């Protein structure tokens, strides 16, 4: 990450540009895993084995209270969704795969960003 990132602290219109990033993954079609905590009923190992569970629902509500000062800190909750999937789950399991697709649609996403807060 660069000087900008890790350094500069979010302003007002930052926050109109991650609540726009937050609201395009949410509307993805692969998306749909990460939308809501994880249902322990779902799995009741899950909460045993991940240390720091994430979800994009946890994401929205740190977003409004404006939780985040640093882009590098809203890039770190958004990595663990990703990562924590690709730890739990084999790879050749469909959430495995959104993960990946989802992962690149971010990367996509954030790059635009950047360009839109230096210009
Ligand atoms: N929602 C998820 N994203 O990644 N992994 C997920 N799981 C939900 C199904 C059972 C536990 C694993």
């Amino acid at each position: 990450e660069d000087a900008m990132t890790v350094l500069t602290p979010l302003t007002e219109k930052d926050y109109e540009g991650l609540k726009r990033v937050l609201r395009s993954l949410q509307a993805h079609k692969m998306a749909w895993p990460f939308l809501e905590p994880v249902d322990p009923n779902d799995a009741p190992d899950y909460y045993g084995v991940i240390k720091e569970p994430m979800d994009l629902a946890t994401m929205e509500e740190r977003v409004q209270r404006r939780y985040y000062e640093k882009l590098t800190e809203f890039v770190a909750d958004m990595t663990k969704i990703f990562d924590n999937c690709r730890y739990y789950n084999p790879s050749d399991s469909p959430f495995y795969q959104c993960a990946e697709v989802l992962e690149s649609f971010f990367v996509q996403k954030l790059k635009g960003f950047k360009a839109s807060r230096s210009h």
